[PDB]
């Protein structure tokens, strides 16, 4: 076989020329030359039959890559595993390859308001597809962006989504946890399991300020501390807001709270655009059932120039276990690359 690093990749023969690109994920992410397409394509490597979660993140996204296509949405090429189920040590995801994403991107650069516009409206038009087909990412964040060297955009990473179901969305103050602290929505630690697409438009709030800025704009060191944050920029909720939050532990969490302004978006976003600044505010608004939703964003006047309903598809139809029926089910659900 091939070894990268220090670890065994056996993706021959059709992927050559392996260079090392990373980890995550359960490990090694590396590129390739896909030899029947005459590409470089990106393959991350997966052994996740050790434990169960690892398993469910694997199945899950396998899942869902597989039944969406999109061109805002990342997708699967091919998917290298052995051809018995008692062989199989790892699967090899097999994707395209992508010059960087948003993370690296904000790091290093500072966007124009057009860039800023553009990854804005492709985010949010793959989004569109993906609550379409009733699934919420629940983790959107810059490093599951991924942009190609002439800035498109693809979603990735649908490791922590999950079937919509704003009926069992609520729970207990503080319950946690998962997504990436940063970019979770107030009433995740307040007064919901993340079941509802609202979910995601607030990361998607979380990212456009950090377009604006390169720093991340709700950046909680813990758990609580990501709420003072939010609290801090929006004010203190009003008592619409507070009466929606049934839930009396968290309720009174905010009542103990010192009363805090609304800072305008204006002050802490000086440069930007006014019509993304009124887009930001209908995204990261504290009541989740007053947050914009997707659709709406896209109709949104800042976006306007890129706007066009029916070239923003839809799906064509929505959407416990031991880990050995799992690693069953991987070996079923990948069948169709052998
Ligand atoms: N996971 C994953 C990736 C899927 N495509 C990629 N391109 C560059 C870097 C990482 C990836």
């Amino acid at each position: 076989p091939e070894m990268v690093r220090g670890q065994v990749f056996d993706v021959g023969p059709r992927y050559t020329n392996l260079s090392y690109i990373g980890e995550g994920a359960y490990g090694m992410v590396c590129s390739a030359y896909d030899n029947l397409n005459k590409v470089r394509v990106a393959i991350k490597k997966i052994s996740p039959f050790e434990h169960q979660t690892y398993c469910q993140r694997t199945l899950r996204e396998i899942k869902i890559l597989l039944r969406f296509r999109h061109e805002n949405i990342i997708g699967i090429n091919d998917i290298i595993r052995a051809p018995t189920i008692e062989q199989m040590k790892d699967v090899y995801i097999v994707q395209d390859l992508m010059e960087t994403d948003l993370y690296k991107l904000l790091k290093t650069q500072h966007l124009s308001n057009d860039h800023i516009c553009y990854f804005l409206y492709q985010i949010l038009r793959g989004l569109k597809y993906i609550h379409s087909a009733n699934v919420l990412h629940r983790d959107l964040k810059p490093s599951n962006l991924l942009l190609n060297t002439t800035c498109d955009l693809k979603i990735c990473d649908f490791g922590l989504a999950r079937v919509a179901d704003p009926d069992h969305d609520h729970t207990g103050f503080l319950t946690a946890a998962v997504a990436t602290r940063w970019y979770r929505a107030p009433e995740i630690m307040l007064n919901s399991k993340g079941y509802t697409k609202s979910i995601d438009i607030w990361s998607v709030g979380c990212i456009l300020a950090e377009m604006l800025s390169n720093r991340p704009i709700f950046p909680g060191k813990h758990y609580l501390d990501q709420l003072n944050h939010i609290l801090g920029i929006l004010g203190s909720p009003s008592q619409e807001d507070l009466n929606c939050i049934i839930n009396l532990k968290a309720r009174n969490y905010l009542l103990s709270l010192p009363h805090k302004n609304k800072v305008p978006w204006n002050r802490l976003f000086p440069n930007a655009d006014s019509k993304a600044l009124d887009l930001l505010d209908k995204m990261l608004t504290f009541n989740p059932h007053k947050r914009i939703e997707v659709e709406q964003a896209l109709a949104h006047p800042y976006l306007e120039q890129y706007y066009d309903p029916s070239d923003e598809p839809i799906a064509e139809a929505p959407f416990d276990l031991p880990k050995e029926k799992l690693k069953e089910l991987i070996f079923e659900e990948t069948a169709r690359f052998q």
